[PDB]
């Protein structure tokens, strides 16, 4: 049984130009799911949905939004009315430098509107199509620095711990039912972000021992979904994770990231 | 001697506001010279010429220009002319990921522009005035791409190698000169940039390390790599690899 005959016949993805979402999108549709991909990059998102359709031959609907603008949940709601949906993932991440002093609170309401208010009115949206149905899936992605914390970032952290935790709670909510929920907590992965900031070393090098390609973190989440509630991708960091647990305070996790 | 009795009254840093740029900024400063700082975004210059001013008490001259975009070069020219120019560091650099078909031919040319002319056009001018006046110093920056290739980034390795033979050539030009020259060149760095890449770690040297180093061996060395582990690591790909194997390791 493949996901569209499991869950539905399309889903979306709520990021879908990078990497992860890029992956998400793919393995969707391997999984013969039609896709509906959204971000603000229309011409880059009009590319990929042409190389879905002739890879993969599932439809596609493509559409333009600005997560940390407002209204933008609302004209993914306009685009998907109608559609028998099976699947949602969170993908989009919105984080920025600097203390919190000197971020301009225009900045601040961006992220959080990208990995707060627009997270969790897509959240909320499509978990009342799902339980109506009592049919379909969410897989969200949240990021180690939700753990750690993140100096020098701190909305990064703090909005993918909130995508998390709420995650968690609905992934817990859902068992029993038709709807499978799971939140995918991510570590450094290669995108071109990355590569483009590694242009040579061995230190370039030393990345690669654990970073994990989006591929692999899609493969992984959708291996266990259904089954887990919440995973860490990939070996390595989730031994990285249980040991800081296990064997630091906080506050000694917490200064390892601002150092 | 300080840069400023060394060299002159005037250091120009093309590309000022990232790490690398801030960097040496802050390294000419130190070492009591007055600084152009030229780049597109003109708030984030003025924060940090407040910042030099503040923290050294020299001078500073804000030079908003894109070095994309025909005329930046002229632009800088105009804001130095009439001061006592010491050193340039051309910093500036412009990349994008794609193979060589898949990117626009605009984009190819403002990469042109950045890597190629714009420096070039720069380096020219400021090594006139330099040579005529037999004092003054360059520091260019290079990239470990422009030894092994950047394969789906093509025009980044290309345009630092560019960099890295001219000022190579320069470099040896000047030795008993009172023109001092130099190209670093420069792997990974430790950047904002790249620690917000890392979420899951490692959580490299920094831009003032790499500066520090560069200002040590100026006038001294002429093609410097930053870094003892960069050094052993272009050492060993050069003499215990093909090119091509260096070629597709970093595509791979």
């Amino acid at each position: 049984m493949n996901l569209r005959e499991k869950y539905g016949e399309w889903g979306l993805i709520l990021g879908a130009t990078e990497g992860v979402g890029k992956a998400f999108c793919e393995k969707i549709a391997a999984g013969g799911m039609n896709v509906v991909m959204v971000g603000r990059r229309e011409e880059k998102l009009n590319v990929l949905a042409g190389e879905i359709r002739e890879t993969y031959g599932v439809e596609t609907k493509v559409v333009r939004a600005d997560f940390s603008q407002p209204g933008a949940a609302e004209t993914v709601f306009a685009a998907t009315e109608g559609l028998d949906m099976g699947f949602m993932s969170y993908v989009a991440c919105l984080h920025s430098f600097g203390k919190i002093q000197d971020t301009p609170w225009e900045k601040h309401e961006a992220m959080i509107n990208v990995n707060v208010v627009t997270f969790l009115k897509c959240f909320h949206h499509y978990m009342r199509i799902f339980a109506a149905q009592d049919r379909g899936a969410v897989i969200n992605v949240s990021s180690m620095t939700g753990i750690s914390s993140s100096p020098w970032n701190g909305q990064y952290g703090a909005g993918k711990a909130f995508i998390l935790k709420m995650t968690e709670a609905v992934a817990c909510e859902c068992e029993g039912t038709g709807v499978d929920v799971e939140v995918i907590t991510l570590g450094t992965t290669l995108t071109p972000s990355l590569l483009s900031n590694l242009p040579g070393g061995p230190q370039g090098e030393a990345v690669m021992k654990i970073a994990l390609t989006p591929e692999e973190c899609v493969d992984e989440a959708f291996e266990k979904l259904g089954k887990e509630l919440s995973v860490i991708a990939g070996q390595r960091n989730k031994d990285s994770v249980h040991d800081w647990k296990a064997n630091h305070t906080e506050d000694e996790y917490i200064r390892y990231m601002g150092s």
